[PDB]
């Protein structure tokens, strides 16, 4: 069972990545004992980048760890491509692409060719990025095995059997759940592991939730759940794209600078109000010992 | 951890309940080491029944058991209110009600009305059934604990965090989770079980798979969750209520008679393409000797 | 061109038909120049009432007029078919029913069984009564050429080109748009008529509006619109299947007495919120002349 | 009343705006009788373009004409920002954004900081682009009022009612209808005209249903508006964002080029199976004299 970092990036004031704060939580996010950091994602503000900024992205990352997954999808296949092609010189775990967004609509023949596209000029393997409310499509277990290039996939999707399906038809397949409930996913029912965006500011949490998990400690991994789920309800307040930064830098001491407008930062006020409902969940786990005060 | 199943209704080709054939399945069901038998469901076309017949159907499976939930719900409050008053001579476990359904747009306050209102008559412990793809509507877990007074829920949905979710926040709460997936609900993953419609006709491997979860072993249970997904999917090309009648004749080895018109049954012909589908399964079955040739 | 009213049912406090209400109710419908009362629809909770009670209502508004559709539909096709029957006996201008509801996924042939099924049984013109929403179907264009015997369709829905594309598909068929928006809807735009919510509360307004719009004074029949949005919108503050009782007694000066549960009555201080947001535009359509001082 | 087109945008064989080709379709969209031209829309590929793209086509345009509406929005503010203030030495309309897409729940907050952003740097009028089942998000006509700055909104929907709220609480907003159903948009019903996806192929048949429609004779409007859906639907078959391409050099009689991946071209076959399906509708249209053999 393997836990997977969709990592966060971190803007500076002028709008630009910022690269030493991104070296600095990916350094913290491997310490602490994430598997692999999944890069130009949705909570990393993927579509967001443009080609190059993926690429700053990838290369700031990887002076940190290889244990990397590179989402390098957009509107624009040549775009996408470039950046398959780029990777090559990177000892990375995988690319990904999520399915074409924005545009309703899309055929079949046409999603599927994108992504063979893709496949074909892979020097990596190639992960699929399932998204559906994000993207508008669902690349689906049985897609999937239609376009019969990729070696993993991400399901991002709280539907479990959609999830299993392409474990089911897929069996070669690695396949990792983005359900908030990691309890469920990361170990014992048939999946390799979870994509957890709450890892970002509480690493420690799904880490060691996974542990316990796998040592039938269900009962002390729920009441970790159930914090971490705590947690993700408060992020929803003000917008848990936005919220991910100073949550962040709440539980973890760093600071990650700003989002992309317009996923616009919290201001005082509404980070002030945040931590307020967030403060007894740090206590319960610094008394709990996942934490150090 | 149980299983719960949602008992199919018999009817005779002229469109009645079949009660000895009712009684028959029931047993059946309890003898292959089902828990409880959760009556008038969706698989049990509930709203395709008048309240006498709900009545009905509570007498026929009376008389194999009293494990039995009565699910007494409609859009005429008085006659739930008359079914809850009834069942008041019956040792059974307790009624159950789905939200009203068809009507869009229906406020919070008259939706936890409607369920007050059932818990106030009621002589027995109040289940929800939350099904929001067939009622239009969800009765989340902060609706459930403003309602405050649900000795649990079947959450038929495959978002697992969402079910998960009313036992985070009614900690007392019973929680059974809809989801086809067997394997992540039926046991160690802080849920009570699962109401499992492919129940109907392969009890065995619902009741062998939970079995195999909490003995922990994964990969044997995997093998038949798959195996029960393939049947599922059969179950889907003619119409998944019509076709359970099918499956449960040909699994089980006694008729159930005929589903009720416009839930219309598979004629001679669609019966012999979903037998075609799915004898490789029984065949897979019967050597894994979970079935009986 | 024709003006539809979803006739509202009322009901006794003891939950009960009131038959001299309605017929009061159909009196001044007609009266104001409504064209054609729709029974037993959605506005009327067709799907609350047993067949009996729809036959009820058939019963006690063809005492005032034989311009009457008759909604029969169910998930019990016997039932359907005995209301079909049961109409020979009246004069009126065609049944309709809506498609199955709350069963999810049923097949398009089944739906067309049940279709085709009324149609063969039925003495009179059989309407298509299409509210995708409430039922969880859409029975367009294209099926309703396939079901091949609808006389006519009255289709529930926002999306204006859906329903032009009946009258493509099936030049024939009368053609009804259930839109808010009667002043494109109701006259000069392709189709034949408006089943019109709010008719049943300002019957004055509808009227006005569609006589306005074929005499192309779109200004003042813009201006007539948008009163009547506003009332619809107040109408939904407390839920719009209550609040149409509050609107007609305030509106048209006589009681309908109560929904039935669990369509709550609104509460005293909900009706008087109600009044509240609607007392200015009954003054401003008193002093245009449009309702009676 | 007023019909826009919202322009293609040729690319070349290999992926290059073709800029000379815009002209020409640029041009015969205005001599055809075309009001306005909107730039860097849905259908011409916006989300695809690069700001530095979406300048170039504001340019090639602009040498043909300044009716134009320039589509800046994106996920990069300041792009969209920069976008605005170099439009400064334009004389076009306005400019126009759609809500930012692809992120799912954003607070209505940060939707009505981006908007209120932009009307405070912009030059000129700003424009509403409302594209819900695209961005994943509506700024519905009360958000719209609260964001308080827009000159006028494209409602691209099939839910009449929601584009006519525009009007009703913004009178002196221009309010453009993007549904399919231009005989009840364009004219007489409220609002200010269509933005009319198939008027980049058949803008003849466009600006003749407006004319009749204004003329009142609407049968002879209708029989055009059913050509046209007829086309619609043709090119649903393989994807109406790139059978836009093959249907504009059919009935127009000069090429646009190719489409961007992953909106990929029709190949030969598809291009010759969706004339096939539209070469009867061609000589109806001449045989109605709309169109030169």
């Amino acid at each position: 069972p393997e836990i997977i970092t969709p990592i966060i990036t971190p803007f500076t004031k002028d709008n630009r990545i910022d690269k030493e704060k991104l070296k600095i939580h990916a350094e913290n996010l491997i310490r602490k004992g994430i598997d692999k950091l999944f890069v130009n994602g949705t909570t990393g503000l993927g579509p967001s980048l443009s080609p190059e900024e993926k690429l700053e992205n990838l290369k700031a990352v990887y002076d940190v760890t290889n244990k990397i997954i590179f989402q390098v999808g957009g509107l624009n296949l040549d775009d996408a491509i470039r950046l398959a092609k780029l990777s090559k010189d990177f000892d990375i775990v995988g690319i990904a692409s999520y399915a074409p967004y924005y545009y309703p609509r899309m055929s079949e023949k046409h999603l599927v060719k994108y992504f063979k596209t893709l496949c074909e000029v892979s020097p990596h393997p190639v992960y699929l990025y399932n998204y559906p409310t994000a993207t508008g499509k669902d690349i689906d277990a049985k897609v999937a095995k239609e376009i019969g290039c990729f070696t993993g996939v991400k399901d991002v999707i709280e539907n479990i059997i959609h999830t299993l399906d392409y474990k089911r038809l897929n069996p070669n397949m690695l396949v990792y759940s983005g359900s908030q409930m990691l309890i469920a996913t990361v170990a014992s029912t048939g999946l390799d592991g979870n994509v957890a965006l709450g890892s970002n500011y509480l690493p420690e949490v799904t880490v060691t939730i996974k542990k316990l998990a796998m040592e039938r400690k269900i009962d002390e991994a729920l009441k970790l759940q159930f914090l971490h789920d705590e947690v993700i309800e408060a992020s929803r307040i003000f917008g848990s794209l936005s919220s991910n930064y100073v949550l962040t830098k709440y539980f973890q001491g760093y600071d990650l600078g700003y989002p992309r407008p317009p996923i616009f930062p919290l201001d005082d006020e509404e980070e002030r109000q945040l931590i307020k409902k967030v403060e007894g969940i740090r206590a319960k786990l610094v008394e709990l010992k996942i934490l150090k005060e």
